[PDB]
């Protein structure tokens, strides 16, 4: 029953056989001390050639055992105020950071690792490697694991691999399609039979709880494109567009900084207490941003970019949102709706309202069903600032 | 997907309240030493009249008690090469040859009994008799039983049967319907909901998968027209009009006695190997037939009648087939195709498919039905050469 | 210059993307005593659930293991009388026949395996194991072998395997789709700039040699249709549709055969020289076969299917060539041409000649392309003869 922005402002663009294909560049260069993830929404897995800026693997450039050692590693994640690994503890697995902030104390905090950063070298040939730093992780993300074991059956499979570790001891183009297919939501909707026979003449009852099942999909719609996992903008967010805030309240410094990282940005999504967060900044700093006029609709705005509420953005338990900055079209490469319409039975555009039958207790069923997904065209379309810290008021 | 040449061949008549109506003559003489029998599909039963050939039953003319005898006996079937009695085996059964050759041997091979031969007289009167000669059946077939026990019960129930036996111890025209009920071909078509919601737009995967089950159905609908015991050629033809081949290969002596027994044929129809095998033998004969042209279509053929291959027909371990002469017509006495159209809801005239329900796994079902039957007007319009080795090559 | 048949009756369907798919059935049961193959070309490899036919394997029903069993074995092919494995010599591979026939003389020649044949189980299991047969192969063929080495790797692998494997010691439906890609007929002509300018008023020496080059291409195509290892209807023949003489000539018989194995047989493929000798034969057996028109040409045939000469098909040096009998439509599952049209491009519909270049030397430079390539929608399409001897005469 709420208002939904994301539905009202995304295109959405037709499928043909509910399936969507983008052709993704991959830039990356070796030597320059960052490791260089591929990034399927939640599930990531380190570029193969990447794998080589690793000394112990220097020089080592044969497709097929990178591509091995590549596929071998375990995606972990880890939450804030985490301990991975702690002093004392055998070091038993090569760790690569490919999002959030880690801070290792040693025996003195010595600094903190971040995206692209790895710790564990040393682990990975020797038995004797013990972990002199507690990495506690102050900010929550996802981590590649290379285990000892596994690095050296792929070592005792390939013979080149032993030569070549043996006498060590003494831009590039990747194309790789992306493959989206559409989610359902779905639901049945059963009407007892005399509701239908005689509650119909100055009201339909039953259209009136379709109505109110129509709008339940379309909020679950809504959420499932924020939260979900496989899709969705909070989680199929490039690693490298997810800011941290300076300070932790969203100051408008945040915002400018957010603005910077893609050209042509259409809107800010946020929940309303971040945008209530927000609007204290603006007074604190005592600057009075204007408000634009979309759809002949008024909204607060910055820079000349609307600033949307989004209920579905979830709220820690810490009192910490995330905000959202995003560009629409398919000219323009950006985030796109993929949905298909042309339903055998539609009773809205992109709805599908059939009858299934009817129980032996005189109760008809009805299944509403709906078929919807999100598209990111570039990396560069949804730029994330998280933590933001939405109950600070002044003192 | 194979050519189906019985379904494009056979006429198709309009049954009304899916039901048939046959009116049979059936010609029988007494005193010949053939029984003759009255064969509905594979269930067979010997005619009361004609009992009366048993000499124990002489002179015997009293339609109830006849009657009642005929539906006392037993119908067995028996496989080739299988021994049905044995010497030294104490007699307690008459049996009635319906089909098939049995060869006696005695303690000598006495000779071979067929179609309306008996044995086992003596066996009913007295408790002493023993068999003499072990019968071994030389080719599967049928055979009637009648049991000395039950011959007795019904001795002890008339008293005029009582009074003639204890005397004897000192063309006509039989008019029997045939009714025939028509068999249903049915399958379930189960679809997802979205396979019916998102694949129909250039191609429909529900349209296909419904083309595939009525190829299977065709199918079904053709081996069951073949090979079915109420109804079916191979089973439902007159035991008189089935023919054993003279040496075993189906050389073309054999055909001519095939096409001497009915006249107007229309076609063969046998196995492509039985085709293979025919070809053979015209080859080592060193006489090369003719081709003639049905519907736009050369084929084979055997002195003007075309010969064409079904795959339903059975090929035993053996590597022994069977192949039918059949002639097809309403006008003329033959092999009709009882089917009945205008269903209430008709994919194609002779089909109907009807939605079922959609299940709580969102999966629609729909009802794919034909009914059909087959229907033989005279008894001399399909005959069977049978037990044609396939399997003979030139040494 | 010559009669190019294959070109002429085989029909063309447009491809898109200078690409095509066929979508492939593999039915297949256990514990028949044969494995089933998935060949693509001259490529070959077993299908994973069939392995379990193997005593040594049996029960194991576990998907990945089983892939990569299958995926580990190597294909072999072998001429006729070459000898592969010797009495005496130890054994250490699993031998899977998938095509030709292949005499064992033992220390007494045993019997002969053929396709869907094993030898070689216990080879696997202990390092004892000793040929005591002379395999040698009678007629060319294919072969999978599996070592026993790779075996044991597998087996170290798979913790479920060496359970299953310590345990023992004490119709199904297969999709996987067909893809077709393409292939050019590429050539360059060089014409001189002189014969250019001046021979081109009567009549043009550049377009004489456009001919000429255009016929070359054309031959080409069919000799690579036919010969040609990834598609080509002699290599991408289904083995069960490849069948051996009974005598080595091309007896009558031989083709009742090959016309028994397939449904609406288009026409026959042999050699001139194969042509002549199956005329001896029908000499011989004394038959003579009629004649059929196709076109307004009247051409020899048997059982009314055209015969038609193709001199690509290969005659070996023990004078012993192949006839192919095949079916030709869209329709009808049988072989198509795929071939693109529409090139930027056409001298000819299926052609493309393009100006390259002028050297320094004042030569012109032409290219003259042409794709095409050839499918089989369903294996029982093509049928081949095999070992059919050409160089009979009457004595
Ligand atoms: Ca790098
Ligand atoms: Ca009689
Ligand atoms: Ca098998």
């Amino acid at each position: 029953i709420t208002s939904r922005w994301l539905l009202r402002m995304l295109p959405w663009v037709e499928t043909k056989g509910g399936a969507y294909r983008v052709n993704r560049r991959l830039t990356f260069t070796v030597g320059d001390g960052r490791v260089e993830f591929v990034q399927d929404g939640s599930t990531v897995r380190v570029i193969p050639q990447e794998l080589g800026e690793l000394a112990l693997l220097r020089d080592f450039d044969d497709a097929e055992v990178l591509s091995a050692i590549a596929d071998r590693c375990v995606q972990r994640d880890f939450r804030a105020g985490e301990t991975l690994v702690e002093r004392g503890t055998a070091a038993d697995e090569l760790h690569l950071i490919a999002h959030g902030r880690i801070g290792q104390a040693s025996a003195v905090t010595l600094d903190v690792l971040a995206d692209g950063d790895r710790f564990g070298e040393h682990a990975l040939l020797d038995e004797d490697a013990r972990w002199s730093q507690t990495a506690t992780a102050e900010t929550s993300g996802t981590l590649l694991t290379l285990s000892r074991a596994d690095f050296a059956a792929v070592v005792a499979n390939s013979p080149a691999l032993r030569s070549h570790l043996a006498a060590f001891t003494a831009a590039d183009y990747e194309l790789k399609p992306r493959e989206y297919e559409l989610s359902v939501a779905q639901t049945i909707l059963r009407v007892h039979t005399r509701v239908a026979d005689l509650y119909n003449g100055p009201m339909n009852q039953t259209e009136e709880q379709l109505r109110l099942t129509i709008e339940a999909l379309r909020e679950r719609q809504e959420h499932e494109l924020i939260n979900n996992r496989e899709f969705g903008l909070l989680h199929n967010a490039d690693f490298k567009q997810r800011i941290q805030t300076h300070s932790g309240p969203p100051t408008p410094d945040d915002l400018d900084e957010l603005l910077c990282r893609r050209r042509g940005t259409k809107f800010f999504l946020a929940h309303p207490r971040t945008i209530a967060a927000m609007g204290r900044e603006f007074n604190a700093r005592g600057l009075y941003p204007d408000h634009t006029d979309l759809g002949g609709q008024q909204v607060p705005a910055w820079r000349g970019v609307p600033i949307l509420p989004c209920g579905k953005i979830p709220i820690t338990p810490e009192r910490t949102s995330s905000i959202l900055a995003l560009r629409t079209g398919e000219e323009d490469q950006g985030v796109i709706g993929l949905r298909q319409t042309g339903l055998p039975d539609e009773y809205e555009p992109g709805l599908s309202v059939r009858f299934m039958n009817i129980d032996e207790k005189a109760i008809i069923s009805y299944l509403v069903s709906t078929y919807y997904s999100a598209a990111i065209l570039v990396p560069d379309a949804v730029g994330v600032l998280e933590n933001v810290q939405i109950a600070n008021w002044p003192r």
